[PDB]
């Protein structure tokens, strides 16, 4: 049902309807000689769409917009990137050219600039302290604290009980840590506990990469992070 790495050539994007007015988008990218799947989110709000994250590069993000037009047919008017890595902001220039208003926290914008990654134009205020939440159209944005990166945001869709954990949450199939070069390993389990405490009602949990599940993904991620922490 849910699209996998095997079934998506790099350059194509799949949409997966989760609920009324809520989709994930799934793309793949080559990196260091392997191929990785990647998720984002699409959320309807009236007669327009809110996009969560790019499809990991310009080419994929072009295909994303085309696939949205084909399968949904409503305009993307705002986008939020949930941290500064290229699987979240790579393609922001494509979005902007298409008239999308692109957003990220000041921390994400600052880190993207440092990294040399594309910089969302608008700033999300009210998210700089762990446990901060703000409304953004049909979703709530939440800063759980440092985890996969110091700037990582999570996204909740109240009407659908959909929790988008982004890359701070791992799919169950991943039993080893991925890119933790920018991670706060020491804080990551505590940040995951904040997510659990704030969104215990979540029914559909979407990781940044791979298969969705339920709130168990949180404990799973903590397990994997703690096991990496204990590198021997
Ligand atoms: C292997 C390179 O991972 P990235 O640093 O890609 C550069 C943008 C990471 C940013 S979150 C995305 C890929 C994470 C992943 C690792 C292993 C399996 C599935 C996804
Ligand atoms: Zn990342
Ligand atoms: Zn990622
Ligand atoms: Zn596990």
């Amino acid at each position: 049902e849910y699209p996998t790495v095997s079934e998506i050539p790099v350059g194509e994007v799949r949409l997966y309807q989760i609920a009324d007015g809520v989709w994930s988008h799934i793309a793949t990218q080559s990196f260091d000689g392997a191929v990785y799947p990647s998720n984002g989110l699409i959320v309807r709000d009236g007669d327009e769409l809110l996009l969560i994250d790019t499809a990991w590069g310009a080419k994929n993000t072009a295909a994303l917009l085309a696939e949205i037009e084909k399968q949904i047919g409503l305009p993307v008017t705002r986008a939020v990137s949930t941290h500064f890595h290229d699987d979240r902001v790579g393609g922001v220039d494509v979005l902007r050219a298409a008239g999308v208003a692109t957003y990220a926290s000041p921390s994400t914008r600052r880190l993207a600039e440092v990294e040399g990654n594309e910089i969302p134009t608008h700033s999300l205020e009210g998210l700089s302290s762990s446990g901060d939440a703000v409304r953004f159209g049909p979703v709530e944005l939440f800063y759980p604290g440092a985890a996969h990166s110091t700037d990582n945001l999570v996204v909740y869709v109240p009407s659908a009980s959909v929790l988008y954990g982004g890359c701070a949450i791992y799919e169950l199939s991943r039993t080893s840590a991925g890119n933790v070069a920018d991670a706060d390993l020491a804080e990551w389990p505590t940040s995951i506990e904040r997510i659990q405490q704030h969104y215990p009602e979540a029914q559909f949990v979407i990781p940044g990469h791979g298969l969705p599940g339920g709130l168990d993904l949180l404990k799973h991620t903590t397990n994997v992070v703690k096991a990496h922490t204990n590198r021997s």
